[PDB]
DNA sequence: TAGGTTAGGG
């Protein structure tokens, strides 16, 4: 069994008419469902449009997203790995990115080096080694970015990321006024 | 379209 926050998915811009009924009805066709609520507002029941679904495995969770496209009680909604209480609390941590800022990597970092780890997650369309401008210094970091937005959420979900013989911390990309507005 | 569940008392 591994664990529960990794065997959940959050579904996003549900019908105003989607319960728990009928969202377990849709999603247990990719598997065994552990739990699936539809978040309401804690006085008017009124629903507040989106809600979570578990499942037994990660790998009926992986099932459930290549089945994209989902379309719930006639709306199309969003399915996205479930992020922790403790890690939603960062900048952004939410948003839908392609993209991600890969850091602390060895100086003789070599894009091979970002492939052996990243590409068992999903198609790479770009690899950007950073350098200084004008002193061609490393910097120390990288941006890989994916052709599937889930391919980026399936990573910054993990704690550990190997690349280059040493773990590197990965997150979502933030955009040049998203980081100083995070800041 | 981000949760129904987060710092004691020795």
């Amino acid at each position: 069994k591994e664990p529960e926050q990794l065997r959940k998915l959050f579904i996003g811009g549900l019908s105003f008419e989607t319960t728990d009924e009928s969202l377990r009805s849709h999603f247990e066709q990719w598997g065994t469902l552990t739990d699936c609520v539809v978040m309401r507002d804690p006085n008017t029941k009124r629903s507040r449009g989106f809600g979570f679904v578990t499942y037994a495995t990660v790998e009926e969770v992986d099932a459930a997203m290549n089945a994209r496209p989902h379309k719930v009680d006639g709306r199309v909604v969003e399915p996205k790995r479930a992020v922790s209480r403790e890690d939603s609390q960062r900048p952004g941590a939410h948003l839908t990115v392609k993209k991600i800022f890969v850091g602390g990597i060895k100086e003789d970092t070599e894009e091979h080096h970002l492939r052996d780890y990243f590409e068992q997650y999903g198609k790479i369309e770009v690899i950007e080694i950073m350098t200084d401008r004008g002193s061609g210094k490393k910097r120390g970091f990288a941006f890989v970015t994916f052709d599937d937005h889930d391919s980026v959420d399936k990573i910054v979900i993990q704690k550990y990321h190997t690349v280059n013989g040493h773990n590197c911390e990965v997150r979502k990309a933030l955009s040049k006024q998203e980081m100083a507005s995070a800041s």
